[PDB]
């Protein structure tokens, strides 16, 4: 159906794409950040944001997919089949839903006009060859 | 995390499992519907409802699953680890993805209210003895 | 009961959890600065701030946990398990108390909020990985 | 720093000298009161009283040395080390543990005010010699 | 005739000149870049800019370019000379095609104002000594 | 991406295309033409029209192309090698240029509106068969 | 008698203590810098300041206790007891005195409340691990 | 530098040298005379007077000198060395801190102005010879 | 006849003497700045400003230079001569016209004011002695 | 980068190709009158005029030409190549500063339009032929 | 009759003995910057200031000193005399006007005041010892 | 640098030199008055006058210059280069010295316009011939 994950909110999968993919948290750093941060409000009855309904989704899918992983492991006989469908649930999906709450997280925490022109910039600063690339990387943050 | 998909869509998962398990449309049928009803809607780059944004993420994951299906059939090597998987998934995540989708495209189609209303109602008429409740089962419809 | 220490001033074990071990100074160096900064304040008989309550019952907590390693090398018999009473003792809740002496202390010290986002900005420094992250960690002053 | 735990609620550690030691209720018994009565208090993002702090830090505490006492059972090789650490740490430090509950559970129930007359009541029961002492020592009720 | 491609613009080629020819990201990630940020002005029934007018006509000669490659890497039979024809392309079409489409996707990104006097303090920050100038290079960034 | 050459400028490479293969002037003529009429223009530091800045890149990458065909004549050793890459740069691109300078002067020289009708008339006209085809095929001009 | 030497001056032992013992200069630097700064203000008939009568006390006692270094070196025979005499003197004595003359010297030439806070900021920086601190110690300085 | 400790104050060595070098109280009475009448004001974190800083410095430095002397009395294994040093301080410095001593709790009590005047008087009498002068000297005293 | 270069313009080769040779960049890229930055104001038939005329006239005087560099390679018979008189120019003379090139550019990309008061501050950083002298040289760029 | 010594004067580098090389006057010459002339101008600081820049420019890299000469004569030890590089400084490197010299002293001393218009008149006269060229070539006068 | 030369404005001799001796600069490259920096105003029949007059002296005494060290190596046959003789010019008088010239042309080109305050943060920070010394020590700029 | 010593003060050296060289006071003359009569001045904390400054500034020349003469005096041997030395430190910077003295301290005392009236007036009496001069030289006196 060529649904874009970022279309509503003003980013693409192209613009994801900018940041490399080794770039991202790993899932259970972005899942701990998200409950410290937000539990309040991910927990709520209430549309806190189209960031926090999209959020609910990813951690729920999330879940979902461990629940799988877990099931598997401790039903299926294979050990290399187990081996294979967990280190692909873990790593193929894990990158896609890195991204996701990356993303969600980034923007209810700074902005999402902030995050976009952070993806731009980070663009630049990646494309830049080696030897002129500043050694500060940019990065989100509230201080100076 | 316990969050609730329908939380701030004003039901519960008690709420959608109060309907019998079979009841619910089957996922293609469910993805078909959705795709001709609102595929201009669903891939709009705004912010349409909360419903449209439940219902981008449900799709997507949905495809990251067949996606998981498709690589699990291809790569497995035991047809029988296989068509557990397969199985499973079409299944147990089968069952519950199918509820999500129905009641986000019920809830665009009709009102929100009205697709609660229709799961009080559907779940009572069920437990109701067939010799003192309306013969024919409640329906919602777009009055034709 | 499901009690989290910093839930009551703004944070979470979750949010705290990213500092490293190294980051925080040693519980010496923690209680020196306490005293050295609001002895008077410690030491005074009214609540000055949720903040001092807390540092009050940590250090009273610290105290008698340093009386525990004091009785601990005094009296027991075998070294082994001497040394490992002591290791453990300055070791795993040397860390939770280097990190509540330390949160409280810096509350007190800066603000609760100017603390609470620069920890959430230390946090996102960590999560990025080194390739990429600036290589100066955030500074609290 | 001489930091008193109970200078800021008006008691101090000469005030709580007049209840005996084997005054104060189990441990557990504290624990399971303080449970059933603030449970909804204790875990809120808010500071509901000094009382309220003091509380958290020290139930918080207190799941620390149960955690080091579990700790010590487990991993420590010495059988008699063992168990005299265990035995100790329910022992000793726990009737300081017991002591600040106790304050900060009946002050919570029934006031500051009537906890502190409380403690000189008891002072003057217990002075009483025992030809004169009332059969019904006095209680918060 | 003698046309210059940024007197219009602004610049010159010596001015793109004055910055080492290494500095200028990949045809590759220079292609993405413009494609992630601005394909559906790229592709719209209006002049937007100069700089998109420019810009549009600079990727349809750079596909022109590859088609020429992929033709002759396909239909000569000399393996030498494919190499020799493929490599003087990539090669010496390369830094100018490079250096266009850095030009035009930073204008656009940035301003052209801002792109002219990067170029300038760049320029004069290489051929400084580096004892006597900041230790990191110049960047184009959006982030505040 | 998928950009078209002409739609900025209200054309389509199929609408366009009305016209036939070898209708178009040459490039060596449609060059003299641009430069005996729009020289000054071309070579001015100002935006004189999205014509003129596209006509300047179409310009100035046939000149490279040219250098690139001239490079392989001197360089490469396989004569039917070079011979095949002059000839593919000449006509291949040739064409697709012929078609871009044609559009952007006639363009400037009569007006964007004309050259759209021009080309919807010529279609017409090429569309016809042969037997009620006037002779008189469609041109662009003032008199 | 239980007096503390600061308490009229806004300090204590303990915020002197909370300052490295290695990091008060010499007292024959700190009497050179009064000295040289302060002859005029230190000989003077008048009460200038509590800092120039505490710091008059100090500079008379100190000679009082270089004449009794003089006096022991002198008149005692016994080389052991005159060598431990002095270095006693110069050391247990002169860590106390080098706080003090530092703390009234530094008090005169910056500023009580500066040098409160300058004690504050350099204990709190010498506590810091090194890796999440500003790389240069603290310095009192008078120069925009 | 020779600063005067007294010169701040009104007098001068020389003029609180007419009073006989046995004449001040010992220093025992002087600190119990101190401490019983100036305790409290001693003890405050204001600066009560430039008579309390000057006792508060002399005091706090005997102290360090009694310090000094048990030192010497528990490690310098030499009785001869111990007993000259303890005797030189006593003796010496005793003089010395005595003066100090009796002049500033004499100034804080009776006044300043009529410790001078005092010591103007009490010159006048011990200069007089001993056929002439009055049998008794003049005092410090508030009853008639 | 004792003419300075710079006292015209408020310098002397004595506040110019302080900067280290190693500070001015090479003479060719010295010449692509000053093409790069001011191309339409050096071959404009115009005095844009005295800054512009020395340079102009120090452009010329190098090339005119290296103009002599390339004739002493191309028509001596002694290899030792050539490079003796090649490293010569190059080095001995061309550090001058490094430093004169450097000056003027310097002044019309920041103002002489700016230039002449970096001047003097640089002269007493390097002036004073490298265990009192922070170890970052000032840098003039505004 | 193709500059004109004299096209901010007005004239330009074939206008002076009128005036044969043989007509400027000697080095020492040209010195001896700028000196003689305008010493005081072009020891000032201050900007006379473009024609003193140009002059001091001009004087001072005749120096340092002349500076050339001498470390080659004296350092150099080919009498051959000491010959050669020294003729070719003289007359080739030299015929160019004596006509930059002649051309800014001669319009410090009579003016830029009347330099320009003798250079076209000069040109007439040296175009004539011999027959009819008067002997009396033209001059550059001040009314004597 | 004991004349301070800093006295009269401001400073002392002790006052620049915070300053190494080691830390002024040669007496050459003092000549050079007092001259580049003011031959005008050092020439002038005008008094200017009193740093311009006692610059004056300064730099004419040692024009003498100068001339006494021509003369002794000149003359007096003695080549271990006048070793002798043009050292201990060189050291002694050569520190006593390195430290004269420094302190006028600083102040001259700073600020009386600039000085000396910048004198006392620079006794501050050579003071401090070297572990707690930062590594920036302090200069005299107009520079950020 | 060609700095004057007498520029700002309004004479110069050739000034100076118009007097007699045996006409000044000795350098111990000299400072003996300039004690006497301005210790309390010299010693100042603060700029009374650009002629106490430059007397401030010899006097202090004039001990460095003293400390030179006893060093070579004692630190060397003893060859007749330490007479040499000493001759020329006491007398060719002697007079110049002297001259510098009597500048200033003659001018703080009686004025610098009466001090440069009276170079003026003591030279040409010198130079005048003695038959047609007043017979007494002419002197500086503040009674």
């Amino acid at each position: 159906m060529d649904i874009d994950p970022y279309k509503e909110f003003g980013a693409t999968v192209e613009l994801l794409s900018f940041l490399p993919s080794d770039f991202f948290p790993s899932v259970r750093d972005l899942l701990d950040t998200a409950s410290a941060l937000y539990r309040e409000a991910l927990e709520s009855p209430e549309h806190c944001s189209p960031h926090h309904t999209a959020l609910r989704q990813a951690i729920l899918c999330w879940g979902e997919l461990m629940t799988l992983a877990t099931w598997v492991g401790v039903n299926l006989e294979d050990p290399a089949s187990r081996d294979l469908v967990v280190s692909y649930v873990n790593t193929n999906m894990g990158l896609k839903f890195r991204q996701l709450l990356w993303f969600h997280i980034s923007c209810l925490t700074f902005g999402r006009e902030t995050v976009i022109e952070y993806l731009v910039s980070f663009g630049v600063w990646i494309r830049t060859p080696p030897a002129y690339r500043p050694p500060n990387a940019p990065i989100l943050s509230t201080l100076p």
